């Protein structure tokens, strides 16, 4: 059976295509100046984050820089959510599941997706936002007052080595995929079904991986443990996040993500 796997990568890859709206291809042409006439605003301090509200580029009340970007950061995430909801119910398998356990594995499982997903937008220096039309520099996110500083630089440093590895987008919607289809998560219901569905999809990527990097030695192994470094990521962001909500009592949290980080 090696002509179902990749027709069962295909239809991962199709719906990835469907329903994200920026690739990483897309996303590195833009970095590398090769996307279009048009290159992205860089954002790097207050005036210049002004003039991209103004226009340039582009929420509660307002209340401060460091919270108003903290804001666009959810205002990114919670359309990401969107975005992998669609995903996995473009995936035939994930949708053959009972409504709750899929609502599971997208609430302990969306932000693993996401940071992995970020990496394609991140470059050493920032990140593209609003469509790749504008750029915010790694630097200007630093200089953001804790704790919002905090829980942004660490996934930069994620990012930077995730990219060493080069992965395309028909290597990312498999990636994304086992992350999705976890059978580890809390309160799963049907257990050894999403495990099942797991186990056929990490057989995919090894299958894919072969075909599409035939010279990258160790490199299947290395993004499982990329999943494992994932799990640890959102685990300290989860943790970031519970420390916002003690100590910025004036910073809103959008009501998905209040569900998301429930217990
Ligand atoms: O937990 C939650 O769901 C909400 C809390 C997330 C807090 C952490 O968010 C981080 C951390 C590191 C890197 C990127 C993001 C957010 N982000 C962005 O695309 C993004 C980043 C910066 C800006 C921006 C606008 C103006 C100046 O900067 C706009 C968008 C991608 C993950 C989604
Ligand atoms: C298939 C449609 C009907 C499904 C009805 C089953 C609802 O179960 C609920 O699923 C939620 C996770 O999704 C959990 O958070 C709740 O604890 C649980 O009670
Ligand atoms: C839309 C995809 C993203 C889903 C976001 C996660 C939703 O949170 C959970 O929704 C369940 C109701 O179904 C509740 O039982 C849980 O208490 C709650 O934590």
């Amino acid at each position: 059976q090696v002509a179902d796997l990749k027709a069962f990568s295909k239809h991962i890859y199709n719906a990835y295509l469907k329903n994200f709206n920026m690739t990483k291809k897309k996303a590195r042409s833009i970095l590398t100046g090769k996307a279009s006439h048009t290159a992205p605003f860089v954002i790097h301090d207050i005036e210049t984050l002004w003039q991209a509200e103004k226009g340039l580029v582009w929420l509660p009340p307002y209340k401060e820089i460091s919270v108003h970007v903290f804001y666009r950061c959810q205002c990114t995430t919670v359309e990401t959510v969107r975005e992998l909801t669609e995903f996995a119910k473009s995936i035939p398998s994930f949708s053959s599941l009972f409504l709750n356990d899929q609502v599971t594995l997208l609430k302990y499982g969306v932000h693993e997706a996401i940071f992995a997903m970020l990496a394609s937008i991140v470059n050493k220096d920032g990140l593209l936002v609003a469509n790749g039309s504008g750029f915010v520099t790694r630097e200007f996110l630093r200089s953001l007052r804790k704790p919002f500083s905090d829980i942004i630089e660490p996934k930069f440093e994620f990012a930077v080595k995730f990219n060493a590895l080069e992965l395309d987008d028909s290597d990312l919607a498999l990636f994304i995929a086992a992350i999705i289809l976890c059978g580890d998560r809390p309160g799963l219901m049907n257990v050894p079904r999403v495990e099942a569905i797991q186990d056929t999809i990490l057989r995919a990527l090894e299958f894919h991986l072969q075909a599409n990097h035939p010279d990258a030695q160790y490199l299947f192994p290395k993004l499982l443990q990329k999943m494992a470094d994932l799990r640890q990521l959102v685990t300290e962001h989860a943790q970031m996040m519970q420390r916002i909500k003690k100590t910025e009592t004036e910073t809103s949290l959008h009501p998905l993500l209040q569900e998301i980080y429930k217990d």
